[PDB]
């Protein structure tokens, strides 16, 4: 049955991690990484968190089934967390949320009810994006059309072309919207520019879908959710994806979440068991490890607090990077501009560099990057900042 | 787009859970949990996996993803769990195991497999199954066809009612057995059973895929797999679905496997590519907590020798409660003959119940039951059992 079964192509960013973990060589740099990294080149696990596993292993009784939707205060805290504390959403009781693994197990839960108990069949994602998201959207047997969004020129958000492309979607269509730090540019719409894409889709009638995986690691928590909120005082109806992996250290226990909002709470009630309904078949129920220590976090000020503050050391370390990279580039001498990496939000953004200029990069300098030129900002260090600024200036 | 949604039926088990948990009688049982319950009516975490997760929250230092096939200690520990220890399917590398999040998403992942890498539309489950067997085939867009199995009469397998129900099934259908403990009815085949089933089924050219969820539960680790082993030297290719939810009590982590079997290394290798892409499609990569935890367990003998006996003693504790149960209602004075239960594997069994009897035990003796007279056995306990034996006897 499996004799003739073609082999899967090499996914662009998980196939370059093995070359890496092969060259030899002395001094390599690995920029394609997608998770953040410390001033020591390491993926610690937060204070806060350890100090939250502790309490589980004190004080768990049971490792028994949770809900299809998981854990409620874990739900009720990711609520709070993306439309605010006194939203009306939420006292309108017009939301809600399911746990699940990830915020790619959230989108595909999203999709599979989506596919299954509406008449969409079409969701825009911008050009780029992150490769895996039309892999789900098509597995659940959408259909995936891309809308303009980078501007290669300038290095910016081309709005218009943006416009434009959105114009040809129909009423009935899914537009996918990352939440802030748009991977892989880095570039984000401003709140003026989410203001106006809000009433645009209110009069078209999509369906916005909010993949929102990096909470925090733009300017914080709040000011980061300003997009999010401008649709949701907007609109009747709308899903949003959310992951726990970056903000929260959490990459392999799968926690994220996919919340669910309709016109009213009778409506939204009955479209979440159908929602249930696509977990219940998928994987039954959420792994409650991850989202057990997100929850007793977000609900203890004393550990919300130390948390907070490790996200804002990340946070801020990025943005030293960035501007790092920048002047040290701009120091070691050569006819270019790299202004925009200060303008965008993230550990992603285009380096603008060519897929010749990244491979002999890879094979003469052993500095790694995805083929598209995206780099990971957290994958630089005041230590090898300066060799990484010299390979880039000898492939300029 | 959601205002015209249906609402999703109730599931006939998880349904039922919340009129137990409402119906305020004092003294009231419910035996339609499918979990595991002690002598107290607690499912509480294994002492070994306890301290498996204290040595892991002083080891773990990165919470970094897993690879999309999970933990490679893991993979072969289930390899040599499932096929034994000196295999040749091990030897000759035929195997390769993906960790999945519990059995149900081991399934779920098979089904989107072999929905879009064969030829294969049809799969074959026995009646009665678990119902959400059906709901995971069908919503990977197979086709779920019954074969007979259970002898209303009797209250036993229907050896030639099945075989004669298989032969409709054609060459390329997959045919889904119960490893061992079959659910609901606890009737699983004999070694002889198996063994000429594997032949037909090598004959008719089917395709296994064997649901394995509660090895160690009907008599022992080995024994329990006889089975599957049947299957596997007689075998080119076959998909095994794995959980570690009972065995383990790790219900909640989602811990399972998805073990895929083919001619040879070479062709095993290419079509796991492809099912590691069905998997990145759906959740990315699995949780690791509750599948790092059977792994440090079964690779430190100090904790396997004590996982064993903490398995035995569960395995004893259900079969204890069956001859408890026939005899207390045989000792409650009742014509009938309930000796099928202790000829039955695992929690669950067919109490011979009516429609009716079911619904009067729970509206009249508070005694629940899932609809079909399912009924698990380790939710009784000496304690109970009297209450208990004297509402059946009363309903007959
Ligand atoms: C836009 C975006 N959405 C969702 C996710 C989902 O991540 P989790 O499922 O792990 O919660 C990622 C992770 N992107 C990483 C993996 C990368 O860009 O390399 C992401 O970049
Ligand atoms: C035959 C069977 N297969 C697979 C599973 C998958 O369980 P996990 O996904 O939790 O690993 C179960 C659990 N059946 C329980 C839930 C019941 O019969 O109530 C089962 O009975």
């Amino acid at each position: 049955m499996f004799e003739n079964i073609t082999a899967a192509p090499a996914d662009p960013i998980l196939g370059l991690a093995d070359l890496f973990r092969a060259d030899e060589r002395p001094g390599k740099i690995n920029l394609g990484i997608g998770v953040y990294k410390d001033e020591t080149g390491k993926t610690p696990v937060l204070t806060s968190v350890k100090k939250a596993e502790q309490y589980l292993l004190e004080n768990e009784t049971t490792k028994n089934y949770l809900g299809i939707d998981g854990i409620p205060e874990f739900g009720r805290c990711t609520q709070e967390l993306l439309f605010g504390k006194g939203s009306a959403l939420i006292n309108d009781k017009r939301a809600r949320t399911a746990q699940t693994p990830g915020g790619t197990g959230a989108l595909r839960v999203a999709a599979d009810f989506l596919a299954k108990n509406t008449s969409v069949k079409r969701v825009w994602v911008s050009n780029p994006s992150w490769p895996n998201h039309k892999s789900v959207f098509n597995s659940a047997g959408l259909e995936v059309r891309e809308y303009a969004y980078y501007d290669a020129e300038n290095h910016t958000l081309d709005f218009d072309a943006l416009i434009n492309s959105l114009n040809e979607a129909q009423a009935g269509d899914v537009v996918l919207f990352h939440g802030c730090c748009h991977n892989p540019t880095g570039i984000d719409p401003t709140l003026e520019q989410w203001q106006t894409l809000a009433q645009l889709s209110v009069e078209k009638g999509w369906l916005p879908l909010f993949d929102f995986a990096y909470q925090g690691f733009a300017r914080g928590l709040e000011e980061d959710a300003e997009g999010l909120r401008a649709f949701a005082a907007m609109h009747k109806e709308l899903i949003v994806a959310s992951s726990y992996s970056k903000n929260f250290g959490l990459y392999n226990e799968r926690v994220g979440a996919c919340t669910l909002v309709a016109a009213d709470s009778e409506t939204v009630d009955r479209a979440f068991s159908q929602m249930k309904a696509a977990i219940r078949a998928n994987y039954s129920n959420p792994p409650a490890h991850g989202a057990s220590v997100v929850a007793t976090i977000l609900s203890n000020d004393a550990l919300r607090a130390i948390w907070e503050q490790e996200l804002t050391d990340m946070r801020q370390r990025i943005q030293r990077m960035r501007q790092l990279f920048v002047n040290t580039l701009q120091e070691k001498g050569a006819n270019r501009d790299f202004s925009f990496i200060i303008k965008q939000n993230g550990m992603f953004s285009f380096s603008g560099l060519t897929k010749e200029q990244v491979l002999r990069l890879r094979e003469e300098f052993g500095v790694y990057a995805v083929a598209s030129g995206r780099v990971n900002v957290a994958g630089m260090t005041p230590d090898n900042m300066a060799p990484l600024c010299e390979a880039i200036v000898a492939v300029l």
